[PDB]
RNA sequence: AGACUAA
């Protein structure tokens, strides 16, 4: 039993067992992370398991590090800085480090117990995580705990709360605006906004910070100093990216969720290559979970969810399916053994299995050209698949007319690292290199040598 | 677009 938010004495034993994979399937702000993580943790540490903890971002990292202080767990994030002795059996990472662990040189110590939060997370790197720990699982090298509201297969928009959520649907504004959306300021509590983009989310905050509201921004860019403000400081409104869509703690009144974004999309007509189409409907799974940010608090019953529109289940022609593939068939065990994606999320692409592995040196250059050079998933496999070095950037010129980019509706040049003035036009086309202009300055950079 | 930045 338990009370006052503490963990329980009491923890089921099986869920330590090899060969076991427990699904921890319960609403938001049930305690998954910061009542029932830390049982298991301090369980664990009974057990002599050597243990693996995932956050799917740095801001779930933050709320784990809350519940979880004073126990020895080394955490190998920029998130969360705190003194380590080297002996620690309990690891503590994002979901993408795993992965990037997993690719990279440099043996992954043999966790007989791993814990992923946020097991549903979509990105190419979480389901290629899932997939490598799934298949321990399988051989019997370790016991597994996948914790999310939102398993694979949820349709369930508006799910169970801690409080009844007021669920409203209204147009919203995707840029700044003069008239004609008064509920946004007369609302008196706090609101957590989500936007689709960060250059979004500067103009919005920008008109609402004109109407004298406090408003903290939120992303991969402002984490550092802005997650503390939102724990310590008095703030009107929260305006974030997808970086808070998972386990924050806001406090807060009311979310505003335009229920859209960008998604980028591999196209096989023609040439194969990547655009970021959309906007278009977030999965059901992300609008139970920025809905989920409120009604979390028992003394807190007037909370708001302000939405537009339905959501979209069907993502299969989304990138992420295709480039967790291209990751998981670059991973091994050290058994050898070919690991083999989490089976729900098997046969969301009709690729055939292991057709993305690399040979030895290939490999390296792919894992290169993501951590190094910025590179997209699918980007990155393309390029180290033709057999291409990292340092060699003839293939960002080498490419038909047709892959010409464009700024400003001029064709772009480079003047290469060696002094040749050479026109950008990559043997390959993936639009999260040239769309927004800070990606495309980054990808001049590398097409230039510089990177 | 968004996230991740570890042996
Ligand atoms: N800093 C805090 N102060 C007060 N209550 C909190 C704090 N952080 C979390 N809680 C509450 O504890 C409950 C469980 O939180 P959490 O473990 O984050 O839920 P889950 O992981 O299932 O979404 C929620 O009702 C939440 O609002
Ligand atoms: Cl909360
Ligand atoms: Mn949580």
């Amino acid at each position: 039993g338990s009370a006052m938010g503490e963990p329980d004495y009491e923890v089921d034993e099986d869920i330590f067992r090899k060969k076991r994979l427990t699904i921890m399937d319960l609403h938001p702000g049930a305690g998954k992370t910061k009542r029932i993580l830390p049982s298991i943790v301090r369980e664990a540490l009974k057990r002599r398991l050597r243990t693996l903890i995932l956050a799917p971002t740095r801001v779930v990292a933050a709320e784990m590090e809350e519940a979880l202080r004073g126990l020895p767990i080394r955490y190998q994030t920029p998130a969360v800085k705190s003194d380590h002795t080297g002996r620690e059996i309990v690891d503590l990472m994002c979901h993408a480090t795993f992965t990037t662990r997993l690719l990279s040189s440099t043996r992954v110590p043999n966790y007989n117990l791993i814990v992923m939060d946020e097991a549903h997370f979509t990105d190419p790197c979480s389901v290629a995580a899932r997939g490598y720990i799934s298949t321990r699982v399988e051989m019997g090298e370790a016991a597994a705990i996948f914790m999310t509201a939102t398993p694979p297969g949820s349709i369930d928009p508006f799910p169970q709360s801690n409080s009844p959520i007021e669920d409203i649907e209204r147009e919203i504004p995707e840029r700044s605006w003069n008239t004609g959306f008064d509920w946004i300021t007369d609302y008196q509590g706090k609101t957590v906004w989500f936007v689709p983009s960060i250059k979004a989310g500067n103009d919005i905050a920008n008109c609402l910070r004109k109407s004298g509201k406090r408003v903290i921004q939120l992303s991969r860019k402002t984490f550092d100093t802005e997650y503390p403000k939102t724990k310590l400081t008095d703030w009107d409104f929260v305006v974030t990216t997808d970086i808070s869509e998972m386990g924050a703690n806001f406090r807060a009144g009311r979310v505003i969720d335009p229920r859209r974004c960008l998604k980028p999309v591999i196209l096989t007509d023609g040439p194969e290559r990547v655009i970021l189409a959309g906007p278009i409907p977030v999965t059901p799974a992300s609008a139970a979970q920025r809905r989920g940010r409120i009604g979390r608090n028992p003394a807190q019953e007037d909370d708001q969810y302000v939405f537009s529109g339905d959501p979209l289940k069907n993502d299969e022609d989304h990138a992420h399916w295709t480039e967790a593939k291209m990751l998981l068939d670059n991973i091994y065990t050290p058994e050898g053994i070919i690991p083999t994606l989490f089976g729900p999320e098997r046969e969301k692409t009709q690729a055939i299995d292991g057709e993305f592995r690399l040979r030895g040196e290939q490999r390296k250059t792919f894992v290169e050209l993501m951590r190094r050079g910025d590179l997209p998933v699918w980007l990155s496999y393309k390029v180290a698949s033709a057999g291409i070095s990292y340092k060699d950037r003839e293939w960002c010129f080498t490419g038909e007319r047709n892959n010409q980019i464009l700024e400003e509706n001029m064709e772009v040049e480079i003047w290469t690292r060696e002094g040749e003035k050479k026109k950008l036009r990559p043997k390959w086309l993936d639009a999260r290199v040239y769309a927004d202009p800070m990606a495309l300055k980054d990808f001049k950079e590398f097409a230039s040598g510089r990177k």
